[PDB]
């Protein structure tokens, strides 16, 4: 039992009492909120040729504490808050696993109690670190996680629910030993870059105190890490031979600036086919997967050496240049708003649909409390069809759900208040070669302006890559390069996917997907600054297509007006138990609600829809 | 780009702007409705050893694009309209794929915009043809698809949404080059055969103009086709050896008229097992699947040669002869209506249940509008349990075949359903055993159970399936001669060329679903199939009328009742309860349904008079 | 069409008309309720090296046939009643399958008609018996299933729905020939042990009449059984060789009394790894699984021979001794009630949370509320997370075992739940560690949490699992001698013959579920299993009573509050909003549940006093 003090909060960490059969277990308590996290890792190697790691964060109360149970009454599935928290925990712990740890691993978070004051999502990240630290699963140093908010200009560590609602910043920082950063996830109300950068430095300082406390608990209880059967990494002898065979051919492919996505991959695949054939001959007894991974290591090394040595990217761009950006609005007449955003070979179609206010709340209390009503009546739906990458796939996706929330909070600060309709932005990825999620914010802002929503300002996002050269002995970063508007290959062979969105005068969202086991804080600051100048250029291009919201909504847009029905005719109009109202609203598409005993409010998505419902009302009234 | 004129309708086809990463892509626009269709096919052969093609039609908003539904995809799943459209698109494009194309193919439909006037489902079929034509996926000639309706006695191509509501016919025709019909799917309000035949002729002519427009776009684009890694067809020399080995054994089995479904299947399996081993020794290098498929080619060829040369089926009857038909009603006392229909070795148990009119609502706006409210408060649920074929399979969820077969039988029985019936009519058809057209048997059995239940339907409805066996030379590819078979068995559909299901009353046609496996068939074959099915439908209706010819004068005594109760407004607070909790509690415990009509009156629906009996007790026991 | 007379009830069994393609099919009718059951078994051995038997029970309607269920999504298989009924049928027929019958088998039940008077679930078990009897699927003897209830002190066979609503006992007995018992499932209203045991005796007598009727139809029809192409029992010569190689090593492991669950398994697995790499060399031609099952046969025999000959268990306990029991209460301040029950290495955390009476139990769609309501506003949820066994599992997806265990523990605690409680009582049982009867630990832990919440229950409920190890000659098949084990471990259940989970108060029996793995056990063994469990239950209740003996005088101060607030009729339009939008919004941002009582007042349920603080300032703000 080790206590950690963070300014004015307490973090009680304990182990050895509950769930003693799991490989690792821990209980993290702040105030009256307790979360127990367990870690289980199979001893046998996994058949899958990667690191199978799943994180499941389960809650029992929907609206924190207030709803008693969602699991007892509704087994229908996992909300988006549970999925998002699982992704944040997964991002914080995955980089610290050793390379080649091909073993099935599950991290489960069980919310023992919640007081409705201290949020359990932050304690769940720390619980995963403590459970993995005390376990025998091979894992690197402990990770501390805090949430930084800004209330009345002051930075608050782990703000309560009451303060979180009044905060202009919602930033979560996961830090490694030596003040490294392994996870960043923020949503801000268009705050300045200077305020945003200060909060990151404050957060990393607080996570070091948690790491010191966890290391103390690891010292008290004897922790002996297991020895895995074998770590699945290609042998240096095989990797060296692959470098001799295919360095020149791979170098020529990556120095050929005429390649597109499909031709670059085909050229690399042709080298892979030839090299793997002679690799098996040289090593007849080698693992078949070891041949595949050895080529991927050599190809990644060759790709990264060009950026570091020559400052030239595989498509001929320099470190700061953007890809070609094309914008378009008013694609189809019947849509309330539309926009087609193109960035290199990434195409995104964004649509804006207006709906009734009542569409937010559905199906009694528990269902509408599992997924709470959005603060402003505005949600974003993200789709990643299989053909976006020329693929076959079945049509709950974790990546697509997470990207939708990332783009939704990027556009959230500029959405106006008290809009007379629900705003539903649908972002569809038609072609994928880069940051389609960031293109959803740019295209979503264009479609919002085209639909007539009076947003405060345009929102643009970009992804910043990173290529580093780490010393094999010290482990420190000798030198690094930051890339603007990375491709798919640069993200695949890079060290991070630093997606950040915002307006021209502020920052609205950030999601750093760091693949390295921690990066220095100054690299994060330079990534924010590099993306600041890249965002200005993108907003310059988008403003040429459209610079301000349209004066009025489209003529074929939704209408809302009241209809008066007498007391005598209400029985016939509503029908037996509201059957007539439910029948009319189901075929003509309108939504009718009673505001009082006399007047009803009718919402029709199109003027034609209201025309049908208007004659239907009058014929009953006569 | 390329525009095609269809009467007063204008069609636009374009490509090269959206989804450029897919193997094929196209945008088909009619009016303000735009649909984008993509085709993706893998280059590595799939281990499934068949055609893994899957079509997923998707709509972003229900109720003619008025109520968005894309966001609740997680909590809703796929609607029935989307599944039915996917089956129609699959039927139109599957027969044109080359034989042995065992590569994972998926076709996606993305409704870019819908204006609530032009239906996007027909444009989706056309988009699938253009996307495949422009792609490098090996696919035969383009397919045009139109919808034909009959409004005020005139034939309309691609009618608007408000035009099909007043239409007596809803027919979708997919055509291949040279006026060959690929897919047929219709649902008419008991229209004459001559009117039905004329609409098909008009539709095929309209699809030819679409094909001509698509071919122009293909030539302009400059499409080149990939060379597949391998086409998994058996070697001609392997089939020649297999034919010599099992020609006589298979001939004797198919000429034995004492066989049933099970005994015939195990008889050909005995020859297959013996031939399998001998083929392996002769051709050790041959693939394990190549040996299996070669026997299937020989068995299919021997099976068809008997029909073509001798005009006799495997079970001994002639081309126009039906199998034994037996009917029975009122087997169980407590069922509102019931019927047991037997045709050959196919047995279907049909049950009729009367529910409240409020059961058609799903209590929430979006989900209710996703599938809509039934037109006559009539629905049909079709169940195909695994024991119908002596098989083991999961029963969770609803597969696409069950959904499609339920809508087909529902469309067959829809025109005769009366209007303003005081209850929701639910028909459940369970295939107890399957050897033939169970979906058509659900139409016949459903009609019998509807009359037994006491619903005053206009006329009895019967449905039959028509097979087809054609001889085609590989040199050219046109049909030389053909045989049309009445009431085909499972082996005759499996080894046949089409599954021509059609139902109707004695003086009209109500539903049709042609499932053609050939790459198009002449229109004259379709006309003959409709005529041959009308004769068989008359024979089946003759047998059914002996069991029951008119609906019962009234519903069964144990049937549902509707009553109106009076509660004073002061009493309403404690009778209804806090938030209606008392009413909801009485609903689940007893089974009755109470709906407020006005301030004092409450309408009560009880499935049984006994269930009603314990409902007035609750009303009076208060105070 | 053989008819069987069971007192005043008539049972009609027919075959040969419907579903003739299936391997076996039968129709069982009682009154106006008819149930058709089919059985299909594949003739090709399954790749999975066990018996893949699945039973699916489907009802076309809910609320005893009043509400049609099909026409809806969520198929038909998944439902509270349907999953439990499938579990009852599965346990009635599973023990009678031959050993080594690794063939895919499915049993399906279709409710042809339901009259709302006779229960189709009992007919479904008999239908599964007839369908398997008439099929060519190798099955060992028909079984008969009856339901026994006590209505006015008299015992009623197959009670109607009206009689079950007034019955103090809900017992289902499945009997094999020669008066054996295959399945027991009871839900008693805290009845006396002598009355409970008499009902079992009466039930077994009635099942013998059904077996007599089924056997008449089998001979009349002329059933002939198939010959499976292979039975996967290990060869006698390999099993005897594994015995000579691992008997001494396994004997030392099971006589080592300092082993725990994990250490014992690793010690056994060490012997398995060393023995298997010697059996393969001795029999290079042996099937790979035949080696695996040969070691399992030897290990199971050695484990059972110790308790038979020495009366000593693997952990040093005697036959009637319990494991260590530890209990804690109110470990977390914010929970309405909590308890941490520990039994040996089995650890269960139980939580009690109150709910709004109305919105809690009533679902959104009144049609979708097929399991409409619990008689008392009380239900239990059982969770078996994968880390309870140090495993990785599907955290989602339907779990039949989890559903069955939740209803079993809920049945145990139901008779002591008070009536007309202001809130919906929801008990959560989470198995943090599992080494035995976590289901019965949920009964004891749930009892402690209920008293800690202030719920005035009548008495404390304790449960226990009784195992059994028998000696049976292979020449004939009778039981010579046997041992009954109190509070069995996981290994004792795995290598045992029966998992006799029974719960009750200190003066009665509330629930029972006998998981008999043998092809029937004598009525005598069941009698002493109940008596032995009575002694163990009293010992457990004394340990729990030390932690807490009576319910708290009041609920926790941070518990739910229900009180009304007056809303003027002139302000009703603005407060409720357009079509109840404002009430839905307020009830979603906060946990407060608002229900309109009359035209001027609204009843407000608040989960916490702070929740009503937020709600009160929200409504008063509207008043301006």
């Amino acid at each position: 039992a080790v206590a950690v003090d963070l300014g004015n909060r307490k973090l009680e960490i304990s182990s050895g009492k509950l769930a003693r059969f799991a490989d690792g277990s821990a209980v993290v308590q702040s105030g009256d909120t307790a979360v127990m996290v367990t870690a289980v890792s199979k001893t046998k190697p996994s058949p899958s040729q990667f690191m199978p790691l799943v994180v499941d964060y389960r809650q029992k109360a929907a609206a924190a504490g207030r709803i008693p149970t969602n699991y007892l009454r509704r087994e229908i599935g996992t909300s988006d808050k549970e999925i998002l928290t699982s992704r944040i925990i997964d991002r914080s712990i995955r980089p610290l696993f050793p390379a080649g740890y091909f073993y099935d691993t599950q991290v489960l978070c069980n919310l023992l109690a919640v007081d409705g004051v201290n949020e359990p999502d932050v304690l769940a990240i720390n619980g995963a670190s403590v459970a993995l630290s005390l376990s025998d699963i091979p894992w690197n140093g402990p990770v501390g996680a805090v949430r930084i908010g800004i209330i009345d200009g002051e930075y608050v560590v782990n703000p309560t629910r009451k303060e979180m609602s009044s905060s202009t910043l919602n930033l979560v920082v996961a830090g490694a030993p030596k003040s490294q950063i392994v996870m960043l996830e923020a949503s801000a109300e268009n705050i300045l870059q200077q305020d945003f950068c200060h909060a990151i430095k404050v957060g990393v300082k607080y996570t070091q105190q948690i790491i010191q406390g966890i290391q103390q608990l690891v010292k008290e209880t004897g922790v002996t890490k297991r020895t895995p059967q074998k770590l699945f990494t290609p042998s240096p002898e095989i990797v060296k031979y692959t470098h001799k065979l295919a360095m020149e051919r791979l170098y020529a492919v990556f120095t050929d600036y005429e390649h597109d996505k499909v031709s670059r991959d085909e050229a690399v695949n042709k080298i892979r086919l030839d090299t793997e054939e002679q690799l098996k001959e040289k090593f007849p007894e080698a693992d078949p997967y070891e041949i595949i991974e050895s080529f991927n290591v050599v190809a990644k090394e060759v790709f990264r050496s060009i950026v570091l040595n020559e400052y030239k990217r595989c498509d001929g761009r320099d470190l700061t240049s953007l890809r070609n950006v094309s914008c378009e609005v008013d694609m189809f007449k019947t849509l309330h708003g539309s926009a087609l955003f193109q960035r290199g070979q990434t195409q995104v179609l964004c649509t804006v649909t207006f709906d009734s206010l009542e569409s937010g709340i559905k199906s009694d209390q528990v269902i509408t409390a599992i997924n709470g009503i959005k603060d402003k009546n505005f949600m974003l739906h993200y789709e990643f069809p299989p053909y976006a990458t020329n693929e076959i796939g079945k049509v709950l996706n974790r990546r697509e759900l997470g990207h939708g929330a990332l783009a939704e909070k990027a556009l959230y600060p500029v959405i106006p208040r008290d809009f007379p309709f629900t705003i539903r932005v649908t972002s569809e990825v038609l072609e994928s070669n880069g940051s389609s999620s960031m293109a959803s914010a740019c295209g979503g802002s264009l479609a919002l302006m085209d639909s007539g929503v009076p947003i405060s300002s345009a929102v643009a996002g970009v992804a910043i890559g990173l290529v580093t050269k780490t010393d094999p002995e010290k482990g420190e970063i000798e030198d690094y390069r930051l890339l603007t508007d990375i491709l798919g290959i640069e993200d695949y062979n890079g060290d991070m996917d630093f997606k950040i969105a915002g307006t021209n005068k502020g920052i609205t969202a950030l999601q750093a997907d760091i693949k390295l086991p921690g990066i220095p804080i100054k690299i994060v600051m330079e990534a924010i600054q590099q993306a600041s100048v890249a965002k200005k250029e993108i907003l310059q291009i988008m403003n040429k297509t459209i610079s301000k919201p349209r004066a009025s909504r489209k003529e074929n847009g939704p209408v809302v007006e009241t209809v008066q029905v007498p007391l005598s005719k209400r029985a016939k109009f509503v029908g037996p138990g509201g059957y007539n109202l439910k029948k009319l609203q189901a075929e003509t598409g309108v939504t009718i609600s009673q505001v009082d005993e006399e007047t009803f409010s009718v919402f029709a998505p199109t003027p034609s829809a209201m025309h049908e419902a208007r004659d239907f009302i009058t014929e009953i009234c006569k």
